[PDB]
């Protein structure tokens, strides 16, 4: 509804998503940073009967037919409607590692998405 | 195969998942704590072609806390890695965000960690 | 040096700090949000021989002579100098809880500080 | 008294601290992993008058990874709570931020969790 569309973040990445009546999120993600190229599949869920913003989250595993970074990012946040819609999030990016390096496997950040 | 199955965290929550050959995660989650009752749908992704150096397999999934019985107006995302072996595990870090007004946006997200096992 | 001074964040809070030659950080914090009133003591450390931004962190326990919220926040980030100095951070706020509620003890966020 | 002492995390790092009556934490930290060698100074704060309902005691501390021997140009902050008893513990979540250029600021901070015990 308000969620379905094309969005961009401060890094220049692109998120295209469709919100299903059943609370599913499906689309593709195109990243401006890291070891990535071309599009990647995304899947997520959202509150389909919100009351405040609308809670949602989605994941991307950084593997496609061209590259594999052996990592995955999860974005957790809320959708805020109005004139200028926005998705405020915090993310976790975890890399596959050996046991010895597991302590440094996860990065944390925050991204804000603007609807086109 | 490795990931596909029924898992449990430290709180006693149950995670039932199927890992597709293609990278998809699909299943149901039942929580032991919080404003929840019954099963909830989950969706996620994982690295279907991990490295061959003994590294873990990266993955992540989301659950929106709404079902036929209740709605907490929130969602959690888990990000981590699957570590195979005799006693397999999924080590994660999670973020739970609630829908809030602007005045409360500063305290909308909780952070934690969960360890899943087959027992 | 560049760090010593008065700073403000997006919430309207105030951070007054002095950076010691030995890498110590000392000052007071005045919060615009939560269960807080008047000033609170802060203590931290910073890289006294940086190369990029300057790594630093500080803590505040939300107890003073007037109120006690039974909680503490830790800010971890980097100092970026220039015309307009800034401290970019991510924080963790943990509340004292019973065993049963420990899973919901910690909040995570991000704050940007501007130097006055 | 409860907090004051020598503690160890899961990685084998050593945390030696003194808790002042007033809310101060002061001590030294020795890391088992990462770009570190020897002891590092730490500083923090804690709730000197916790609640009487069986709740934990909130606390936090920072370490900047620079000493007489090396400098990693980074700092970690731990935030958590002390839980007294026969087998006392300090449960935490931590953030490690490295000094980076603007181009790398997106990947400057790592997140994790540590459990400290007296053994
Ligand atoms: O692009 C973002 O918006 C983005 C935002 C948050 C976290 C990660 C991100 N991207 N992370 C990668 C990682 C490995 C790659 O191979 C490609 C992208
Ligand atoms: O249940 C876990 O395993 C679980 C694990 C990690 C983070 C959160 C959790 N659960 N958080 C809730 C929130 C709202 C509810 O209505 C039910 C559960
Ligand atoms: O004010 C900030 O900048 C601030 C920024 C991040 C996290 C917490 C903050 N403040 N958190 C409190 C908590 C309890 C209180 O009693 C008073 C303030
Ligand atoms: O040592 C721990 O217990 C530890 C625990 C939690 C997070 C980080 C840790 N250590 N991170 C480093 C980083 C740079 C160094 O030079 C040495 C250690």
């Amino acid at each position: 509804a308000g969620i379905t569309g094309t969005w961009y973040n401060q890094l220049g990445s692109t998120f295209i998503v469709t919100a299903g009546a059943d609370g599913a999120l499906t689309g593709t993600y195109e990243s401006a940073v890291g070891n990535a190229e071309s599009r990647y599949v995304l899947t997520g869920r959202y509150d389909s009967a919100p009351a405040s913003g609308t809670a949602l989250g989605w994941t991307v595993a950084w593997k496609n037919n061209y590259r594999n970074a052996h990592s995955a990012t999860t974005w957790s946040g809320q959708y805020v409607g109005g004139a200028e819609a926005r998705i405020n999030t915090q993310w976790l990016l975890t890399s596959g590692t050996t046991e010895a390096n597991a302590w440094k496997s996860t990065l944390v950040g925050h991204d804000t998405f603007t609807k086109v």
